[PDB]
Formats: structure tokens, C-alpha cells, sequence
């Protein structure tokens, strides 16, 4: 199809179009990315992301179109830790992505230790959102909590101070306009705070025409739960 | 989701999010029901249907809600002879659904010969467009070509005279609101020939919380092709 969408304004166990992966799982009409233990408190070495089941067609190559789309969502990270790690990440991958082996910890889910910072080996965007940033195992990271665009790399292509608040909903909206090929983001808590970025990329160097669209969270050695409350997506084919 | 909508101006070729089965192909940018000869000519004894993969949530028996939803779809239907046959159908089913055995012909790879008309032995809401009606074979059915609406049975609960014409695209709104239970039809012709049925119907009394949608065709004895243009489909659930 030129176009799709969906919406989840919450998640019901009841789920028919979700691939889950590693730990990913529906617990109070939320998705816990991450393991938690019995109690609801996250646990260390954890990775686990959701997929939407339908393929996304990003691009066609016949007839030179290329999609509009749009992915809102929000989220909220828990820890009793002081640095609670590692993050939370909406990526655009291949059909068949997998968790890459050894994934866990700073690579979010998303990328091998080998080949984390080698362009040439990867095709995925994602929108991260960073907790964990300690210079001495994250050395790719800025030295604080960030929002980072990744285009085929854990290390951002860009960058923006964040700021971790313990509980609280994050509302994200990300969009892609093909005719400037601008990849935005904007983000608030409920108190007005926002933040934006964004990054002029073109999708059809990056990645195949089909893709899958979701969502990635790790842990390491330091944790936190990463929950995802709701998620609308929404993509057309458009001539450029 | 809550909703879902998806939208195919035409079909292209590489196809990700179709299930095919039986004879049911892609050719020049449109859905080929049912089988044709290497000329493009329509043969005899042939079933094809396409479901779309991801889910539809239909109705939610924890919080209420039902579902409304809209179909919007074209066709056109070609044939040397002018006793086409036998027709297609825009169909609602549950997941799993397959083409049942010696389901073609009149039964419009629908329903089972031996249960054709048993409302207890199936699970399908359809909307079909009939184009042949003898009573040796065709026994339920109406001495004309007809649009019927079909509830667990090939012999319509509410059908309306229509008018076949070879290779002329007929544009279909399907709709259903949960509201009134109210399933509307309306077809018409570019000329603007309009046709309409409706019927009120219990969706949760007769099909599964979570269902797949697509379309089925078949050619008995007589034939024709059952050419598929274009489709939309958006469903949203609702508090009633
Ligand atoms: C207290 O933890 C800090 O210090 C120790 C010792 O120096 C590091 O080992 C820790 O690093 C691990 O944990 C952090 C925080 O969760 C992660 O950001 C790191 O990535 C790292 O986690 C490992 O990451 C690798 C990939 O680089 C994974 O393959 C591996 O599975 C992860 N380990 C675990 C136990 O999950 C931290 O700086
Ligand atoms: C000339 O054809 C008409 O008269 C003969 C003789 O009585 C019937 O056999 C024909 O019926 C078959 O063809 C029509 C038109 O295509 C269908 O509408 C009928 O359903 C029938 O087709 C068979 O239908 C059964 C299901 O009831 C299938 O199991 C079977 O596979 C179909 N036959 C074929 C060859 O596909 C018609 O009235
Ligand atoms: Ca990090
Ligand atoms: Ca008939
Ligand atoms: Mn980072
Ligand atoms: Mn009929």
C-alpha cells in the first residue's frame, strides 16, 4: 500500500500486529521493552524491542516517490539507580532485523559491538533517547542524558541535551518531510519543557524501499524500565 | 491498534502486506482474481482471493467497543462471452480463513458445498457483486444479476438488482457504523448509475474479535475476469 497507519493509544495484552523480540512485553496496557522482575523493578542485562507487523513501503524506486511520514509516541524510564541506563529508541529497519548478538547495554538493541560505529556496515535510523553516558564504556556518547539522531551508527550524527525525569511521560513526535528531506524531532513533558533536533537526511541511501518501524531498549550493567504508553504511525507515498 | 486504515491506488507488483491464494495474481498493476491465459483471456474452473496480513481489531469485548469501518474499492469485470461468471466479493473472516474445499464456482470460494447455506457452520460477512444466477446450479440466488450482502450464508439476506457491464470500472463504499449496526452499500458506474443495500447486523454475534478483510472471485463453468484496481480500507474502534 502508498499508505499506512495505525494507532495505540495503549497497548491491551491482546495484541495480533506486534513482533516481539527479546524481552519485549505487554504488562498493564504498556509495553515494558525491558524485563522487569515481579515486583514491576528492572533488572540488569536486558534488550528487548517491538515491531509493527505490516512492512512500511519507504520508497519506490519505479516511480520515484518517497514517503511522508510521522510517528508520535511517548514514554517513561523508572529506575531506583542514580544513572539509570540505557535508553529507549523508535528505529526504521530492514523487514528482517533482528537483535544483533551482544546488542545489549549502549548499542540499545540495535547494533553489534564490531561494527556499532562502521556506516557502512549497518541500515537503520533511529531517534534515541540517551540516559547513560559514562565516558569510559559509552566513549561515542557527549558527556550527558541526550536525544541523538543514528543513522547507521551508535555514534549520533547529532545531538541535544536531555533531560532524564524519573517517572514522568516524554510525548515525542517525529517527522520526515521527502520534498526537504528534514528528519524532525520534538519532544515535551507535560510542563511545556521541549526540546527539538533535527537532520537532513535522504532515507533511500539508508535504507531498503520495504522496511518495519518500532521501537528498541537496553540495559547493562546499569537499568531502568522503559515503557512505552501509546504510538501512532502514519506514511503516504509522495512524488518528489 | 485501535485503528488501522491502508490504502492502494493501484498494485504494483512487489507486493509485502498480501496473502494470496488460490489463482490470485498481480498483473499490469491490478489484482487478478482469478486465473487468465497467457493473452489475457479468462478460463474456466478458477478460485483466487487476497487478504490483507495485518489484523483488524473488529470489536473489544473488555471495554465495549466495536468497530466502523469503511471499504472503498473499484473493479471491472471483462469476458468474450456476455454470460459472464461468477462474480466477486469484498469478504470480512476470521485470521485463518483459507479458500474451503470446492468453494468455486457459484459458491464464490466462499463457502464449503456442503454448508453453504448453514448459518451455524460459518463466519464471514460478505458483499458480493453476482453475475450469474441459474437455477440448475445457483439455486439461492435470485433470477438476476444482483449485489447481496451474505451473513453466514451464499444465499443473500438482502440483495438488490444490478446491472453487469463488461469492462466498465464499478466504484464501492462499503460502510459499516456500529452505531445505528447499520452495513451500507453503494456502487455506481462513472456515468453515475448508482446502486445501494443495506442491512443491520450484529458484528460481534457473528464474527471473532479480531478478523482479516480482502476479497475473493471465482469462475465455474462460465467466466470472467475479476480484476481488482484499487482498494481503501480504514476501521477505528468506538464507544457506542
Ligand atoms: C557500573 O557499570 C559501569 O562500569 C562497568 C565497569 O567499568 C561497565 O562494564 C558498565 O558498562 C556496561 O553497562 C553500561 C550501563 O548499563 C552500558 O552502557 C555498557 O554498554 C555496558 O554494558 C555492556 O554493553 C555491551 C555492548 O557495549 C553489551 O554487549 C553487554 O552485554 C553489556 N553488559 C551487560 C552486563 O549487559 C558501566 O560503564
Ligand atoms: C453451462 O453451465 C451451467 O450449466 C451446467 C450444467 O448444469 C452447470 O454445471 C453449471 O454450473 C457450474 O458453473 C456455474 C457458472 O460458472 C457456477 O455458478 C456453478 O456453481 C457451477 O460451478 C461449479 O460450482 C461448484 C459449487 O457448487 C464447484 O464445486 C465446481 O467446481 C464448479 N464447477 C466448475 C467447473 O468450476 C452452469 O449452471
Ligand atoms: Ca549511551
Ligand atoms: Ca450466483
Ligand atoms: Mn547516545
Ligand atoms: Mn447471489
Amino acid at each position: 500500500q502508498d499508505s499506512l497507519s495505525f494507532g495505540f493509544p495503549t497497548f491491551p495484552s491482546d495484541q495480533k500486529n506486534l513482533i516481539f523480540q527479546g524481552d519485549a512485553q505487554i504488562k498493564n496496557n504498556a509495553v515494558q521493552l525491558t524485563k522487569t522482575d515481579s515486583n514491576g523493578n528492572p533488572v540488569a542485562s536486558t534488550v528487548g524491542r517491538i515491531l509493527f507487523s505490516a512492512q512500511v513501503h519507504l520508497w519506490e524506486k519505479s516511480s520515484s516517490r518517497v514517503a511522508n511520514f510521522q510517528s508520535q509516541f511517548s514514554f517513561s524510564l523508572k529506575s531506583p539507580l542514580s544513572n539509570g541506563a540505557d535508553g529507549i529508541a523508535f528505529f526504521i529497519a530492514p523487514p528482517d532485523t533482528t537483535i544483533p548478538s551482544g546488542s545489549g547495554g549502549g548499542l540499545l538493541g540495535l547494533f553489534a559491538p564490531g561494527t556499532a560505529q562502521n556506516t557502512s556496515a549497518n541500515q537503520v535510523i533511529a531517534v534515541e533517547f540517551d540516559t547513560f553516558y559514562a565516558q569510559d564504556s559509552n566513549t561515542w556518547d557527549p558527556n550527558y542524558p541526550h536525544i541523538g539522531i543514528d543513522v547507521n551508527s551508535i555514534r549520533s550524527v547529532k545531538t541535544v541535551k536531555w533531560d532524564r525525569r524519573d517517572g514522568q511521560s516524554l510525548n515525542v513526535l517525529v517527522t520526515f518531510n521527502p520534498s526537504t528531506r528534514n528528519l524532525d524531532v520534538v519532544a515535551t513533558y507535560s510542563d511545556g519543557t521541549r526540546y527539538e533536533v533535527s537532520y537532513e537526511v535522504d532515507v533511500r541511501s539508508v535504507l531498503p524501499e520495504w522496511v518495519r518501524v518500532g521501537f528498541s531498549a537496553a540495559s547493562g550493567e546499569q537499568y531502568q524500565t522503559h515503557t512505552l504508553e501509546s504510538w501512532s504511525f502514519t506514511s503516504t507515498l509522495l512524488y518528489t
